[PDB]
C-alpha cells in the first residue's frame, strides 16, 4: 500500500550518519551502502570517521533503516515504514544495557533525492568502566547461541513438568491415603488415580530407601525429584556452556534410566495404569532429546554454518495517540567469557510528514544480521549484510507456532 512503496522495488543507495555521546566520549560514525527490499537485504559498511570506536561495533547496529524489511504482499497494508515515505519518519530509542548504562538514540529517516539517509544523533549514560560495553567484551556478532524453538521447548516441557510435580506431590499429600480415594479410583478413570503414589515406589522410586536409612531426608517422594529435576533442567538450560549441556546430559540419562525402571513396574510389576507418570516420562525423553541436540549442535555447528537462524525478532504494535508504531526487543549479546548481556530495546516511530501512514496490526520483524572487516579498511570499521522479514500474521493453523500472539511470549 501507499505511494512510499513504489520507491523500494528496485536497489536504493543508503547512507548513514551518526553523532554520538558514550560517557562523554565523542564519536562520528559514516555508513554507505545499499538495500533491496524485495530481498529484505542490506549492504553497509561503516567507518568511526573520529579514531578508535568507545562502544562495540554489534551495540550500534540495532541503532545504525526498516523501510528495507520485506512485507509480503499479505502484511503490506501493515508497512508503516515505507508508507512514511519520502518524508520519512522519526524513530527514537531507550537501550536499557542490564546492569549497566543506556543509550538514548533519535534520528530522521528520510529520502535525499535518491538516497536513503538515517541520520542520527546517540548519547549514552551511565556506563561501567570495566563493563561489558566500555570494557570492549563483547564478542564481534549477533549471532544466537541456541537456536530459538529448542529454546522454547525447553521451558515449555520444564515447565509443564514442574506443573506435573507439584500437582503429583499435591495427590500424594492431600489425596492418596483417604479410603475414599481408593473406592473412587476403583470405579472411575480420574488423571488423579495412581496406584504408585500409595506405593513402595511412590517414595525415592522404591530404590535408595534401604540404600538410605528408608526413613532419610534423602529419601523423598518422586514428585520432589520430579520439581527439583526440571527446575534445574530450566535454570541450566538458561545457560549455555560445554559444563552446563554435559551436566545437563547426565541428568537427563539418569532421568530416562528411571522412567524405564518405573515404567516397567508399572506395567509388570505393580499392573495398572499412571497417566502422570506417563506423561513425565514423555517429557523425559523430549528433554533427553533436547540435551542430546545441545551437544550435538555444540560440536557441529561450525560445519552447520553452512544454515543457522540468528534470528531476532523486533515486535511492532500500532499508536494511534502519535499516528505512529512502538516496538520492543531485546538483544542478547554474547560476551567473551561465556555470559550474556542483555539491551532492551524500547522504540518509537512518527511520521515527518502529513500523509497517510499505514497503522499495522501487532507482528515483528524477523532480522539476521552478518558482521565483517573490510581487509582494505585501515580505519575501525565494520561491514554488515542484513536480512530483514516481516512475519506474525497468517489465516492457517499449520504455521501457527509462527504467530506474533506466540513469539511476543517467548522473548
Amino acid at each position: 500500500m501507499s505511494k512510499g512503496e513504489e520507491l523500494f522495488t528496485g536497489v536504493v543507495p543508503i547512507l548513514v550518519e551518526l553523532d554520538g555521546d558514550v560517557n562523554g566520549h565523542k564519536f562520528s560514525v559514516r555508513g554507505e551502502g545499499e538495500g533491496d527490499a524485495t530481498n529484505g537485504k542490506l549492504t553497509l559498511k561503516f567507518i568511526c570517521t573520529t579514531g578508535k570506536l568507545p562502544v562495540p561495533w554489534p551495540t550500534l547496529v540495532t541503532t545504525l533503516v526498516q523501510c528495507f524489511s520485506r512485507y509480503p504482499d499479505h502484511m503490506k497494508r501493515h508497512d508503516f515504514f515505507k508508507s512514511a515515505m519520502p518524508e520519512g519518519y522519526v524513530q527514537e530509542r531507550t537501550i536499557s544495557f542490564k546492569d549497566d548504562g543506556t543509550y538514548k538514540t533519535r534520528a530522521e529517516v528520510k529520502f535525499e533525492g535518491d538516497t536513503l539517509v538515517n541520520r542520527i544523533e546517540l548519547k549514552g549514560i551511565d556506563f561501567k568502566e570495566d563493563g561489558n560495553i566500555l570494557g570492549h567484551k563483547l564478542e564481534y556478532n549477533l549471532r544466537v547461541s541456541t537456536p530459538r524453538w529448542e529454546r522454547i521447548a525447553r521451558v515449555l516441557v520444564c515447565l509443564l513438568g514442574i506443573l506435573l510435580s507439584l500437582y503429583a506431590f499435591h495427590v500424594e499429600r492431600e489425596h492418596a491415603r483417604d479410603p475414599s480415594y481408593k473406592a473412587l479410583c476403583d470405579v472411575s478413570s480420574s488423571i488423579s488415580c495412581s496406584k504408585v503414589f500409595g506405593s513402595r515406589w511412590g517414595r525415592g522410586f522404591g530404590l535408595l530407601g534401604s540404600i538410605f536409612g528408608n526413613d532419610s531426608a534423602l529419601n523423598q517422594p518422586n514428585s520432589v525429584y520430579g520439581i527439583v529435576f526440571y527446575a534445574f533442567q530450566l535454570l541450566l538450560g538458561m545457560t549455555v556452556s560445554a559444563m552446563a549441556a554435559l551436566i545437563l546430559m547426565t541428568t537427563s540419562i539418569m532421568s530416562v534410566v528411571g522412567s524405564l525402571y518405573l515404567g516397567y513396574i508399572l506395567y509388570f510389576v505393580l499392573k495398572d495404569l499412571c497417566v502422570i507418570c506417563v506423561t513425565t516420562y514423555a517429557l523425559n525423553f523430549i528433554l533427553f532429546v533436547l540435551n542430546y541436540k545441545r551437544l550435538v549442535y555444540l560440536n557441529e555447528a561450525w560445519k552447520q554454518k553452512l544454515k543457522q537462524d540468528n534470528s531476532h525478532n523486533v515486535y511492532i504494535t500500532a499508536d494511534k495517540q502519535k499516528n505512529g508504531i512502538k516496538a520492543n526487543f531485546k538483544i542478547r549479546h554474547n560476551v567473551e567469557d561465556g555470559s550474556v548481556q542483555l539491551a532492551d530495546h524500547y522504540q518509537q516511530n512518527t511520521p515527518i510528514g502529513d500523509g497517510p501512514v499505514l497503522l499495522p496490526d501487532n507482528h515483528y520483524l524477523s532480522t539476521q544480521s552478518v558482521l565483517s572487516k573490510d581487509p582494505n579498511e585501515k580505519r575501525d570499521h565494520m561491514v554488515l549484510l542484513e536480512f530483514v522479514t516481516a512475519a506474525g500474521i497468517t489465516h492457517g493453523m499449520d504455521e501457527l507456532y509462527k504467530s506474533n500472539s506466540l513469539e511476543v511470549l517467548f522473548q
